[PDB]
C-alpha cells in the first residue's frame, strides 16, 4: 500500500518495480475474461518453482498483477544456439521443471504453453514457471475434463492436439517439457511442428537419431527423450515414471 517506482519494462507489458521504502522488486503486468481467469489461477499457486503472485489492483480499465521478479531472466537465454548447455545444468533445470509441473497437476492446473521463454530464473538460478494466461483447470473435485481447444507454441506442442478433438491435459505438458529438454541439450528445435508432413518429425518417428539434434544428445538423455516424445499420448511416459528414469537420477 506504498508507492512502487516502475523502473523498467521486463517483457500487455511487464515492467520491473521497486519499492521506495523497502526496495523490494516486483514484476508488474500491465493489461489494457482471460485476465480474470489468470488472476483466479494465480491465487491458487504457491510453490518454489512457480512464479509468486502477490496481488492485483483494478485501476481505471488497467489491471495490475503483482508477480515475483526474476533477476535471472529467461532460460531461453541460457541456451547457446546449436550447442545448448552443459548436461549438468540441463538436468537441474529439468528437475526443477518437473517439480513445478508436478505441483500444478496435483493442484489440477495445466500451463498449456511450456517453453524456455516462459521459464524464468531467479537470482540463485532457480527455475520458475511463468505466465498463466493460457493455463486452465483440468481436474476439479477429482474429475478430469478433456481439453479440446488448441493453444501453445507449435514446436513445443504435442502431436495429439493437432490430430484429435479431445486430449488429456497432462500428457500435452510432458511433451512440451521433453522438447524443452531437447533444446537445453541441443541448442536447436527438432521440428517446426509435430506433423507427418514435417520431414524432421518423420525421421524421429523412423528413429533416425544419427541426425540433428539427436546426434548432439547423449545416449542416456536420449533414452528419456524417446520415452517422452512418443506420439501416442497414452503410451507416453508419465511424470512419475520420468523420476524413475536412469538419466534423471544420474549424478552429474
Ligand atoms: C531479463 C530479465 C527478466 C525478464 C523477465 C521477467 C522477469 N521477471 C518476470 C516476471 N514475469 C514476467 C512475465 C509475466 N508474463 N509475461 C512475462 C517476465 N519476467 C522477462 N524477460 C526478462 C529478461
Amino acid at each position: 500500500v506504498e508507492d512502487w517506482d516502475l523502473v523498467q519494462t521486463l517483457g500487455g507489458e511487464v515492467q520491473l518495480a521497486v519499492n521506495r521504502v523497502t526496495e523490494e522488486a516486483v514484476a508488474v503486468k500491465i493489461v489494457d475474461e482471460n485476465i480474470k481467469k489468470e488472476i483466479c489461477i494465480n491465487k491458487m499457486l504457491n510453490h518454489e518453482n512457480v512464479v509468486k503472485f502477490y496481488g492485483h489492483r483494478r485501476e481505471g480499465n488497467i489491471q495490475y498483477l503483482f508477480l515475483e521478479y526474476c533477476s535471472g531472466g529467461e532460460l531461453f537465454d541460457r541456451i547457446e544456439p546449436d550447442i545448448g548447455m552443459p548436461e549438468p545444468d540441463a538436468q537441474r533445470f529439468f528437475h526443477q521443471l518437473m517439480a513445478g509441473v508436478v505441483y500444478l497437476h496435483g493442484i489440477g492446473i495445466t500451463h498449456r504453453d511450456i517453453k524456455p521463454e516462459n521459464l524464468l530464473l531467479d537470482e540463485r538460478d532457480n527455475l520458475k514457471i511463468s505466465d498463466f494466461g493460457l493455463a486452465t483447470v483440468f481436474r476439479y473435485n477429482n474429475r478430469e475434463r478433456l481439453l479440446n481447444k488448441m493453444c501453445g507454441t507449435l514446436p513445443y506442442v504435442a502431436p495429439e492436439l493437432l490430430k484429435r478433438r479431445e486430449f488429456h491435459a497432462e500428457p500435452v505438458d510432458v511433451w512440451s517439457c521433453g522438447i524443452v529438454l531437447t533444446a537445453m541439450l541441443a541448442g536447436e528445435l527438432p521440428w517446426d511442428q509435430p506433423s507427418d508432413s514435417c520431414q524432421e518429425y518423420s525421421d524421429w518417428k523412423e528413429k533416425k537419431t544419427y541426425l540433428n539434434p539427436w546426434k548432439k544428445i547423449d545416449s542416456a538423455p536420449l533414452a528419456l527423450l524417446h520415452k517422452i516424445l512418443v506420439e501416442n499420448p497414452s503410451a507416453r511416459i508419465t511424470i512419475p515414471d520420468i523420476k524413475k528414469d536412469r538419466w534423471y537420477n544420474k549424478p552429474l
